[PDB]
């Protein structure tokens, strides 16, 4: 029962839900279903809920996803995906999500930046979300996990020093895997923000684009004020407000 | 949505719906929440949902799961395992338990036969269902598989730590869980299942040294329909009082 | 070096020669190839090339091949499967023999009965020589081993008890996996012979058509006088001497 | 029938054939028998005839081998080794040099650099060819393809035992070959070949406790082309005289 899974944590009146390792908060209402996707805090903070308050006075249902609780010493995430380095976790979101949402998938919408971008585009591509609207993705995830902790990085490449090599590399094409195996036929709705100052996820961006350019998936990108800041995160709030 | 997961069959007027390929039935009612899990299905013949007619004409939640779609050849169930031997399906059917139950997991009762029983074995024991009421479950499950479908087993083994690891597979469930949880686990078996009441005393053990005490039952019959008979006596007693 | 694989026997003026376990007679000619198989002997009695007399006053080139040489306790062969239950004896026949044979495929004819008519229907099906001529093949062949050597069927089940009874199925379905995984749009050219007194091979003779008709392959069979005996060979031999 | 065998490709005059997915080079000579092995080529190009321009100016009997056609992603060979990790593929090319070569196996002579002195190690050591004469082979295979290509290692893994059974498959051709065997191996290796030459200090171990002595040298150059050009210089003096 959903009301069993409660953390006991709330979240500007919203009541955070814990199912398998998987913490979201649930506001149910009507036409549309925003997910959003939680990006990396800074070191030693808790991880937070992405843009409730664009939503909570709003009509529509919403769910909100933090990332995984592992490593417990530095437990920011793992970019979704589980210590097996597979899609357990996005399962998890996906079964959430089909049983508390009552609108169509269509009209379901996926929001996040950065690594959240990152969450929206590896659900959205695995289970066939078609409405992705995210800012500033990294396209070589465990390149940019090295950046954010070592200790995360570590955690994910595994113990034993045969594998370490294999799985970093295993993670940093994940996302490149999803976009390669996901349905080309499927009408997709995807749109990405960038930051004109933000060179490094400029240069992530135009992988991305050379990836679904392979698929024949044809994506919308817009550049806009800002690097990888609250200015570009301003603007991409106002970019998904108008679309949905 | 839930209803855009409807399938489009309809079993004695209830839909089924499916989600990451697990197939399901769903009846919302009071009180309880009842569980069942499918048993293997002779070689030709679909899974059925269990014991639905038990509780058709009843007021509580109803799930009735299938077990896996695979493989091709024989599509009768790999037990719950996905085909990586591992816990993705279990955790299917614990999210749909979850978000569609409307009572507290110590009002849910987990039903099963043989197979059905051991799924509902597996699920309780990773994510903490108390009530567990079945019939005749296996503790080896490949040396059972290997009699009923050398076609399901080849499958799962993708060969000798792959036997193992599927043959253990619930012992190591019980290995692995909660020691601490208000277990209310009653398995009941035919007078005449020898292989069964052999398997019974295989969990039993490890039951035993996980300091969990569960109730047993002897009922007329063997591996077949007179027991099922009076294992499902058995739980809806249980379950009413 | 073909000359050094010899192993010093000599069978009726050809020389014995042995390739990565597997045992053979050569003897080039023209216009065909031939190739034959053996079956069980008695025990006690070694391997024989079956049908040479037939042939080595022929000009065709000529091939027989013994089955394997293990086990060591009952050497009359495994039915041309390995120890580890797969192809590598098939395999290395179907090299002898793309090597040492000077004509195409369709003028290769497959020659051999009882068990050496399932060895090659075995290399037939698996590497695709159309001519098969036969008398009485096994269809169930587990349970035939069983009846000729408790030895060699122990000894091909292996030592593990959780694998026996996978292994025993898994061989006495080895030829109708063959026939279900075959080339249904090669122009097969299998004819059947069975003796009329020989009830259980009748049998088997159906279950085989049966798998053949559920692939749309078509196949001749013509009962002969003689049960399981030299009477059923006598005719064999005429019956495969018209057609080649 | 041979002729029967060819692929259509022609290499520098060479009718190419291929068995069982075994591709090789024939050209009948007379007085030795010469094998070249395949080695890794860069990451989208195609596997090359190793050493072809060494013979066939060459009075030799010559045969080239590449190896195996997976995975398809990228088909650069899986160390001459199946995709079910065993013999199957050495024991095609045993067969074709056996049957096509037309002098004794002391006058056949394994080639091979890098990968190519792997696989020539692999047909020696399990069918008993005496003669190899190679330039800086890998000792630990696995950890060698993992970084030439993610793709083929993670293939031939189909995870953990499957490395170490990749990585010690040479290893375990040694420690099971015939000590009693005449053997001459050759074995070079760049003087700055630093990781090779550690390499070849593991596979000097174990011929070592299998009391086989093989021919050591080092040559100028890394694991590099300069290397293989007085191992080319190397092999044709030891061939010679
Ligand atoms: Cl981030
Ligand atoms: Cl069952
Ligand atoms: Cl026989
Ligand atoms: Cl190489
Ligand atoms: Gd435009
Ligand atoms: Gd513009
Ligand atoms: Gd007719
Ligand atoms: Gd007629």
């Amino acid at each position: 029962m959903l009301s069993n899974l409660k953390t006991g944590n709330n979240i500007l009146g919203l009541p955070e839900f814990e199912l398998n390792g998987c913490r979201f908060l649930y506001k149910k209402g009507i036409e549309k279903t925003i997910i959003t996707f939680s990006a990396f805090p800074p070191k030693d903070i808790a991880q937070k809920y992405n843009y409730i308050k664009d939503f909570l006075s709003s009509n529509y249902t919403f769910l909100a996803f933090l990332d995984t609780k592992y490593p417990e010493d530095d437990a920011r995430g793992t970019y979704y995906i589980t210590n097996e380095l597979d899609n357990g976790y996005l399962q998890t979101i996906h079964c959430i999500i089909q049983l508390l949402s009552n609108t169509n998938q269509e009209d379901t919408y996926l929001l996040g930046s950065s690594k959240g971008g990152v969450g929206a585009l590896l659900l959205g591509l695995t289970y066939n979300y078609p409405n992705i609207i995210i800012n500033a993705p990294q396209a070589k995830l465990a390149d940019y996990i090295k950046t954010r902790s070592k200790t995360i990085l570590s955690y994910m490449l595994g113990t034993s020093k045969r594998f370490q090599d294999i799985n970093y590399d295993y993670i940093n094409d994940f996302l490149l895997s999803k976009i390669k195996t996901c349905d080309s036929s499927l009408k997709w709705n995807i749109h990405i923000t960038c930051g004109k100052d933000d060179s490094y996820h400029l240069n992530e961006l135009e992988i991305l684009k050379n990836e679904f350019n392979i698929k024949a998936i044809t994506i919308k990108t817009k550049l806009i004020s800002g690097g990888h800041d609250n200015e570009a995160i301003a603007h991409y709030r106002e970019y998904f407000k108008t679309i949905i």
